[PDB]
């Protein structure tokens, strides 16, 4: 197997060029996001993955330069990025599987992903927004595709960071943004201006869709996303649209469908409690992800005693810097437990 050699400017250093050398490279993904790649580097044997994504020649990425202002646990690193046939490659931390697969993979099998699972998988999903919202970036394609895990240590990672954009105060975004099925009804009706709680909307749709074990709102058209959501939710008031978007379309005022009579009947109620705090037709209202983790619903992972199914400690999950601290730093007592401090 062909031993390759590139010179690859490190994440999180200085602009420092190493030659880099890995090798058992084989294509593991290919598509809109571009090309990602798994691989063994040579001399440590730690497998990693490379995104190979385009680029000119003298048009700047804002994914590199989002890429390397981050450092958390639960997004997946960059550990180089250097140049090719030109084209940016993301040398990052490989995480065996994704949500969407392991969802999937229960779906298939009539089977619901144990309420823990989801208790860990979102609570990391909603550190690394508490994270990367603390500046402000917006990931806005946060979709079961997007979130790595390592099923073995329970280990969630952010990625893809190819639609993230600093959100500037005062100033105009795309609307037809995210993945339909988890894209918040402002983007929709076309707002541009939107908050980063999109994210936010996004992650209540992967949690819904893991309780459920499908899509909550799958629409067959970008159109039809809203009719989907009104099922759900209802007509959203014309009010609750001034705080979407100020301004189309034209619809009818269909009812409300009550939380707990969406999700099959055996769901915690701490689990239903959290989606109406997330899927809003109000981003003001969306609970910050800070203040999704204080939610009830993750106790269980705030007691001392508790393991993974194969009997091992969970991975990190208290390890808060005060940059993510920051948001509503009063939230300590109710964040970190009394045995992590
Ligand atoms: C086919 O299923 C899989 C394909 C690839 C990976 N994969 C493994 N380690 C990874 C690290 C980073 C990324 C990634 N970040 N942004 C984009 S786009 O891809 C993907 C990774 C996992 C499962
Ligand atoms: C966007 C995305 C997520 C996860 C895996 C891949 C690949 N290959 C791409």
């Amino acid at each position: 197997s062909k031993v390759t050699t590139v010179v690859a400017t490190p994440g999180q250093g200085p602009d420092r060029p190493q030659e880099v050398s890995y090798t058992d490279t084989k294509v593991i993904g290919n598509g809109s996001f571009g090309v990602v790649y798994q691989a063994k580097l040579c001399d440590s044997g730690e497998l990693v993955a490379i995104k190979k994504v385009l680029q000119d020649k003298r048009f700047k990425n804002r994914e590199l330069q989002i890429m390397r202002k981050l450092d958390h646990c639960n997004i997946v690193r960059l550990r180089y990025f250097f140049y090719s046939s030109v084209y940016l490659n993301l040398v990052l931390d490989y995480v065996p599987e994704t949500v969407y697969r392991v969802a999937r993979h229960y779906s298939r099998a009539k089977q619901t992903l144990p309420v823990i699972y989801v208790k860990l998988y979102m609570y990391q999903l909603f550190r690394s927004l508490a994270y990367i919202h603390s500046f402000g970036i917006c990931h806005r394609d946060i979709k079961p595709q997007n979130l790595l895990l390592d099923p073995d240590t329970a280990v969630l990672k952010l990625c893809d960071f190819g639609s993230a954009k600093q959100l500037v105060r005062g100033e105009p975004n795309v609307s037809y943004i995210c993945s339909r099925y988890y894209r918040a009804p402002e983007l929709i009706f076309g707002a541009t201006d939107y908050t980063s709680s999109i994210d936010v909307w996004s992650a209540g749709c992967v949690l819904a869709e893991l309780l459920l074990g499908q899509p909550i709102f799958p629409g067959d058209s970008g159109v039809d996303q809203l009719v989907e959501i009104i099922k759900v939710l209802g007509t959203p008031t014309r009010e609750q649209i001034r705080e979407m978007n100020p301004n189309e379309f034209k619809f009818p005022q269909i009812k409300a469908h009550p939380w707990t009579k969406v999700f099959r009947p055996r769901t915690p109620p701490e689990a239903i409690a959290l989606c109406s705090r997330l899927l809003e037709y109000t981003p003001t209202a969306r609970l910050t992800p800070l203040e999704a983790c204080a939610h009830s619903f993750f106790d269980e992972l705030r007691d001392p005693n508790v393991k993974l199914p194969n009997g091992r400690d969970t991975p990190a999950l208290f390890n808060f810097t005060t940059q993510e601290l920051s948001s509503n730093p009063p939230l300590a007592t109710i964040l970190i437990p009394p045995h992590a401090r």
